[PDB]
C-alpha cells in the first residue's frame, strides 16, 4: 500500500483561504484524537490543524485522521451537528467511487457510514473547550471496505484530499448555521423514515420511526404520535 505524500497533501489543501491552517501524516501514533487533544490541553491553538496516521496502535489499510474545530463561537446546542457533518463529508468523498447503488448506501445515526449495510466509516467527536476534535476511520483495503465495494486499487492520497475538502465545505456551513447542511444530511440518512429501537439503560427499549433530526443534531422518533428524542448514542435499525 502506498504511503500518503504529506507534501503533497500541504501543497493542495492549505492556503489564503483555506480551513486547513497545518496538516502532518505520522508514521504511527496511538490515537490521533488523543494526539489533537493533548496538543490541545498543552495550549496550541488546533483550530484547522489535520493529524493523519497511517497506523494508530493493519498499517495503511485506512485513511485515519482527526482534524481541530474551534466550536465556542458557535451556540452550544449545535456542536452535535459537527459528527453529522463529519460523516456526510466522508460518503460524499468516497460514494463516487463505489460500485453500488446510491439507494443503498449512506449515514447512520449518530456516527457510521454504511455500504450495503456494512460500516465503512466512523466519526468520534471529543470536545477540549474551545475546541472538538474530530475523528475520521475509513475503510480502505481492510464493517465493509472501498476494497470489498469494488475499488481494486484505492488511490487513498487523492481520497484523503477528497475527505478534507468535504470535510472544510461542511465545517462552514455548520459554522454559518446554513439550513443546506441539515438538507443534505437527511437526504443521505438510512435512519430517517426507518424503524428504529434505542436501548436505553437499565434494559429499556423505545421503538419508533425517525422523523427527523433536530437543530442540535438529536434523533427525534415518532412513538404512536408522540415525539421522544434522543441524545447521541447507539440506534439499531429495524
Amino acid at each position: 500500500r502506498p504511503p500518503l505524500d504529506e507534501r503533497s497533501l500541504r501543497d493542495q489543501l492549505i492556503g489564503a483561504g483555506s480551513g486547513w491552517r497545518q496538516l502532518d501524516v505520522v508514521a504511527q501514533t496511538g490515537s490521533t484524537n488523543a494526539d489533537l487533544l493533548a496538543r490541545a490541553a498543552s495550549g496550541a491553538d488546533i483550530d484547522g490543524v489535520v493529524l493523519i496516521a497511517e497506523h494508530q496502535t493493519t498499517a495503511r489499510a485506512q485513511i485515519i485522521l482527526s482534524v481541530g474545530v474551534r466550536v465556542v463561537d458557535v451556540p452550544v446546542q449545535a456542536w452535535g451537528w459537527l459528527s453529522l457533518a463529519a460523516g456526510l463529508a466522508v460518503l460524499d468523498s468516497v460514494a463516487p467511487l463505489i460500485a453500488v447503488p446510491p439507494a443503498e448506501t449512506g449515514l447512520k445515526w449518530p456516527n457510521d457510514v454504511l455500504a450495503r449495510g456494512g460500516k465503512l466509516a466512523g466519526i468520534l467527536a471529543e470536545v477540549a473547550q474551545p475546541f472538538v476534535v474530530l475523528g475520521v476511520g475509513l475503510n480502505v483495503t481492510q464493517a465493509t471496505s472501498l476494497l470489498d465495494l469494488g475499488v481494486a486499487a484505492p488511490d487513498r492520497n487523492r481520497i484523503a484530499s477528497r475527505l478534507l475538502r468535504e470535510l472544510e465545505a461542511r465545517i462552514i456551513q455548520w459554522r454559518n448555521a446554513n439550513p443546506q447542511l441539515a438538507a443534505d444530511y437527511r437526504a443521505r440518512s438510512l435512519t430517517i423514515g426507518s424503524r428504529v429501537r434505542v436501548e436505553l439503560p437499565g434494559g429499556q427499549d423505545v421503538v419508533g420511526i425517525a422523523r427527523d433530526i433536530d437543530d442540535q443534531g438529536r434523533l427525534c422518533l415518532d412513538v404512536g404520535g408522540r415525539t421522544v428524542v434522543v441524545s447521541a448514542g447507539d440506534v439499531v435499525h429495524l
